[PDB]
């Protein structure tokens, strides 16, 4: 379960003193469950502002993209406005993948003209970054931030 | 009300295209309440990580100290060593001020040691800044980032 891993990898960074990245918690309406208008996870690795959401998916084939809404894009891009560090990380096909938010931009962007409603495999091969599992981080995505940030 | 105001100041450093900035919801445990571990808002602006606590009180001479607690000034503590921009916004004495994070950690560190478990009027008069408020953002802190650290 990405949700429990990404926890551990938290902790395990701010422990660390690597960074302080946190999970905000689901928004309750006073009670209700509501939707959050932004991503689940910021925080701040030197200096700069990190900001993702994570999903993972059993299909085989491709990830659906309506594990996402349009509140959560619509966040990222007023994050990337900013200049700020912003992707998804996506559990799939027995790995883990790092995102960068410009590229699912463009597959969000275009779900609408044909019912391209997923990222097939070869497609998240191609765009996106492959993160190192290990059992301390668990899932080390801080190092892709460090090769294409630092 | 102050958590009023700084969602609609944020609600337009956001529309305008300013800063990302939102007030993390309260965590919650079949209706129980529970203590977050971090501060309650933080975000983006101008490529930095931007963090804060907001607290109001009543009391015309001095501010309750035990309006914040230790988990969040350990938290700011962190930020703050990562870098980042952090700090409080009181509200009292009929004005509206910001207490960079290293101001209040004096205050805090001198909390236990001997005594002094508040912020007089005088105190913060001389160590925080005044912050304008006004009709567009009714709090207007990020003028106050702006000067400070650009």
């Amino acid at each position: 379960t990405l949700e429990d891993d990404l926890n551990e990898t938290n902790k395990y960074y701010l422990t660390n003193q690597i960074a302080v990245i946190h999970k905000k918690p689901t928004p309750v309406q006073i009670a209700y469950f509501k939707q959050s208008s932004t991503t689940d996870y910021n925080g701040i690795y030197k200096g700069r502002y990190i900001d993702f959401e994570a999903k993972e998916t059993k299909n085989k084939t491709s990830f659906p993209l309506q594990n996402f809404h349009d509140h959560q894009i619509e966040h990222m891009k007023q994050v990337k406005a900013q200049d700020g560090i912003c992707f998804v990380i996506i559990s799939a096909f027995d790995q883990v993948y790092f995102l960068e938010a410009d590229k699912l931009f463009y597959f969000w962007d275009r779900k609408e003209k044909n019912g391209r409603k997923s990222i097939r495999k070869d497609e998240l091969e191609e765009t996106a970054y492959p993160i190192s599992l290990g059992y301390a981080p668990r899932i080390d995505y801080i190092s892709i931030i460090e090769q294409l940030y630092f």
